[PDB]
């Protein structure tokens, strides 16, 4: 689909057999989504932005479905505001911005 | 042109005479500076990101170009980590996300 930006893009997506709505990001360099259980080992990382750095667990080769099409990569869970689709997944689902 | 998100949808704008370095978001609702002097007057505003809230000065009706298109718009000049260019100036230049 072509989404235009007169609104935030929000999608819907299905991981971890959860539907969550989330934004799609191209200026997130990874894909975070607010806490929730995903199987597998996980390690700490800090990801920062506007406002500062949030403490989130790293899970990789991890499947979501955003808004009908499936992805897999690595997703960090942690106290996000907003469940945020980045460039890792975006890629994969073959978004690219255009004007 | 057609952006992939491989790398940082990062292009070269033009502000106050100036070419700087930002990044085409579609996760931001505005436009987002780091400091730098803008002219006229502003007007106070606070902003949410992935760690939190910073407070940043807004600018209305400025002229900025964009990879190439030029747009009139808000500015907000802060402590933001990356100049970032949001949705109220993506929308000036046409920009839609495609997949
Ligand atoms: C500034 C850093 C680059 C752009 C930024 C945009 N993030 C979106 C995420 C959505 C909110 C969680 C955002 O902050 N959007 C803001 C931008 C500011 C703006 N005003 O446009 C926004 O739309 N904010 C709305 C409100 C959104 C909801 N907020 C809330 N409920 N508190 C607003 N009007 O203030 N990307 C990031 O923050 C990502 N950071 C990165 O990709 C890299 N970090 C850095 C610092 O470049 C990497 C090295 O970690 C995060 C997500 C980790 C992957």
């Amino acid at each position: 689909p072509q989404i235009t930006l007169w609104k935030r893009p929000l999608v819907t997506i299905k991981i971890g057999g959860q539907l969550k709505e989330a934004l799609l990001d191209t200026g997130a360099d990874n894909t975070v989504i607010e806490e929730m259980s995903l199987p597998g080992r996980w390690k700490p990382k800090m990801i920062g932005g506007i406002g500062g750095f949030i403490k989130v667990r790293q899970y990789d080769q991890i499947i979501i479905e955003i808004a009908g099409h499936k992805a897999i990569g690595t997703v960090l869970v942690g106290p996000t505001p907003v469940n945020i689709i980045g460039r890792n997944l975006l890629t994969q689902i073959g978004a690219t911005l255009n004007f």
